[PDB]
């Protein structure tokens, strides 16, 4: 039902970018850690503009995630329920049905993190900015997003990122690009 590359690269994003307190379920919990984690940062004002757009639209992904995904309805999701519903995404994807809402939101909330310039681009600084803090070693936010970016010929805007991301969470094909998008396997 779902190859174990997929499930691998779809764990990586659950204990590494959303399980932020480590606690095998996520919660909105961890979403308040991430939300106070890329407030720092970036340097944003406590209650202004960025931080309460980044709020608003944690609770939105939440919201998604908690719908698609929790399927007893008790406020934490737990990486079978994480699985469950990717592999749906995976079927989706491939027979064409396109993702839910909410799952543009946190692709283009990743991206947006990234592109702190405001250019439309992640230049090299912006990715190993956000990657290292998640805590991957400067050695793959170099080493990646030079796979990402193709020595850097080719500018990485928000269709280029959609493209990456796509490949990263249901190309089974274990030399797609965009499979270092979150780093390296
Ligand atoms: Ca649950
Ligand atoms: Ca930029
Ligand atoms: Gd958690």
């Amino acid at each position: 039902q779902l190859s174990d590359f997929q499930r691998n690269k779809i764990l990586r994003v659950f204990n590494t970018f959303y399980d932020c307190n480590h606690d095998g379920v996520i919660e909105w919990d961890d979403f308040e850690l991430a939300i106070k984690k890329i407030c720092n940062l970036h340097s944003w004002p406590t209650d202004g503009k960025k931080h309460n757009e980044a709020r608003a639209t944690l609770k939105l992904i939440w919201d998604g995630l908690r719908k698609y995904a929790d399927e007893n309805e008790d406020e934490q999701v737990t990486k079978e329920e994480w699985l469950k519903m990717w592999a749906e995404c995976v079927k989706s994807v491939e027979k064409g049905e396109s993702l839910p809402e909410w799952l543009t939101k946190y692709m283009n909330f990743m991206f947006d993190v990234n592109d702190t310039s405001g250019d439309n681009i992640i230049d090299k600084h912006e990715y190993s900015t956000v990657y290292m803090s998640y805590g991957i070693p400067k050695s793959d936010c170099d080493a990646a997003f030079d796979t990402l970016s193709d020595g850097g010929k080719t500018m990485v805007t928000r269709e280029i990122f959609a493209r990456l991301w796509t490949e990263y969470f249901v190309s089974n094909d274990r030399g797609a690009k965009g499979n270092h998008l979150f780093g390296t396997l």
